[PDB]
C-alpha cells in the first residue's frame, strides 16, 4: 500500500533521525517490503510506491526516508 | 537549500503528476543539482538532502519527486 508506506516513511522522516536501526524500529513499521540503503550502494532504479526505504549512514543510524 | 529542494518537491507532487517531464518544469525548476530517475538507471546511493529527484516513467511522465 503507497498511502501506509508514505505515512510509514514520514514518521521515521520526522522522529527516528538519528536513532540506530533497530530490530524494533523495524518490527514498528508495518508495509511491505522495507530496504535499507546504505552509502555506497550500488541500485538499479525501478520505482515501486510501496516499498519503504530507509537510509542510514555508516554507523547505522537514521538519516532519511521515502518510498520508492 | 534543503528549504528549497523541499519546497520544490511538494510543489511537483502537487501539480505535476502524470505529465511529461519537459523544459518547461525544467527551468521551473531553480534548485542545483536535479535529478532525473528513469526505470533500470544504475546509481550509486549518497543521501544528499538538498538533491531535488523527479521521478519518471517508461512514457517520460513524472511519477513523483523526493530530495535526497
Amino acid at each position: 500500500d503507497p498511502a501506509t508506506c508514505e505515512k510509514e516513511a514520514q514518521f521515521v522522516k520526522q522522529e527516528l533521525i538519528g536513532q540506530p536501526y533497530t530490530d524494533a524500529v523495524a518490527n514498528a513499521l508495518q508495509s511491505n517490503p522495507i530496504r535499507v540503503l546504505h552509502p555506497g550502494d550500488m541500485i538499479t532504479m525501478e520505482y515501486i510506491a510501496s516499498r519503504l526505504n530507509i537510509q542510514v549512514n555508516e554507523n547505522n543510524e537514521i538519516i532519511s526516508a521515502h518510498c520508492a
